[PDB]
């Protein structure tokens, strides 16, 4: 019925693990999910991760300009290794950050998209997650293709997810299906900001 202050922050994986074709479907699910999401008091935010990571905005250069497409569009790739460990350090420290455009009391909620495995990454899950739990991030993640099969494979999901792991993990086969899941992921936020 009202929908409550939210920051909310997009992190993709930006790996040469992803092919353009690939790279351009993640593009436009974060294009249409933000569009679908976009309430009043809703700011977005988003950071590409690789072995590098790149803010393409803050919250508070998606306040100056409230146009999720225009600024998702004109991405391009990073390529190169999968840091998802310290992609989640950055998106707690640098966009959940008062002076980049994050609000005192709105709820923090972050979604991840990754194609694969942690590799290379000099932190841990457990050097960044505690930290995402003190600062009160809701964390959502997608993991996307054949990477998440196996149950070892979706542990790293479940470490990444908000407790309960169930209710924060999706599994997509591959990029052309995360449209699939566009509806739960937007019922599962407005169930969190909605207020009958
Ligand atoms: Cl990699």
């Amino acid at each position: 019925l009202y929908f409550q202050s939210s920051d909310i922050a997009f992190l993709i994986d930006g790996s040469g693990s992803i092919i353009p074709h690939d790279f351009r479907r993640m593009k436009e699910f974060v294009s249409t999910v933000m569009e679908q999401l976009k309430k009043s008091k809703s700011l977005f935010s988003l950071m590409q991760y690789s072995e590098e990571f790149r803010i393409h905005f803050t919250f508070k250069e998606f306040q100056n300009n409230p146009n999720p497409r225009s600024l998702v569009k004109p991405i391009t790739q990073l390529l190169g290794r999968t840091h998802t460990a310290t992609g989640i350090r950055k998106v707690v420290r640098e966009l959940f950050n008062i002076t980049n455009g994050a609000r005192k009391n709105a709820f923090k909620i972050l979604v991840v998209i990754t194609d694969g495995e942690k590799f290379g990454d000099p932190l841990g899950y457990e050097d960044v997650i505690p930290e995402a739990d003190r600062e009160g991030v809701i964390r959502y993640v997608i993991g996307v293709g054949d990477a998440f099969r196996s149950e070892k494979s979706r542990q790293e999901l479940n470490t990444i997810a908000s407790k309960p792991p169930r209710d924060h993990v999706f599994q997509v086969n591959n990029f052309e299906a995360l449209k699939t899941i566009q509806n739960q992921l937007r019922e599962k936020i407005f169930a969190i900001e909605g207020e009958p």
